[PDB]
């Protein structure tokens, strides 16, 4: 199982800000800058209604995201929370697999979203 | 796939400054800070004596960080130079692919690099 999930992003000064969309709603952080994010080491997730005001980066499964950036090689210290309005974040980006935690879900998807963030530095 | 290569870095306290090391010499970016690096968009390759203060990451094939780090993604924007220093980068990294030219070479080994690098900003 597992429908193509969509990473879109909103432009915060010289990188990106990325979010997963399902539907009309976007998963992401209610982080306000990328390298504080990171050296705090925490984060809390937000599901928001789409403003209209995102731009798609990439369609693709969820392995193919999971694979580069929940591994072997990219440690990590953070820890990732979320709202009520985020607990279906499971059942919406993980629908395949009916067993996952909250606190997995979070982590993967989490992973992803700092991960893209930090690597839109390399970018145009 | 190829032998084993080692991911090596020095920790830098902002980031992790990563290298491959391949007997006593290790190959990495002459950037003392990745944010720079990532936003300036062009890195100069070095070869370098190990002196002795780089921590072991990881040992895997090379495949495993191509495969994940050059992708569609993150694309390749980065203008990657070497000294004459550097040039043997092709024959030590990838024996398995004699033709390989020196600046794909370090096109792809500065791909994951510059990842690792960003990425350590989960890490540290």
């Amino acid at each position: 199982p597992g429908p193509d999930i969509e990473l879109v992003y909103k432009n915060r000064g010289f990188y990106k800000h990325y979010g997963i969309r399902i539907g009309d709603q976007i998963y992401h952080l209610n982080s306000q800058d990328i390298l504080t994010t990171a050296i705090t080491g925490k984060s809390e997730f937000i599901k928001e209604q789409d403003d209209g005001n995102w731009t798609h980066a990439m369609t693709a499964p969820l392995d193919y995201f999971t694979e580069k950036y929940v591994n072997s090689m990219v440690g990590s210290k953070h820890i990732f929370s979320c709202t009520t309005n985020c607990e279906t974040i499971a059942r919406d980006i993980f629908p395949g697999q009916s067993g996952i935690s909250q606190s997995k879900a979070l982590g993967i998807v989490g992973l992803i979203l700092l991960s893209a963030s930090l690597l839109s530095l390399l970018a145009v």
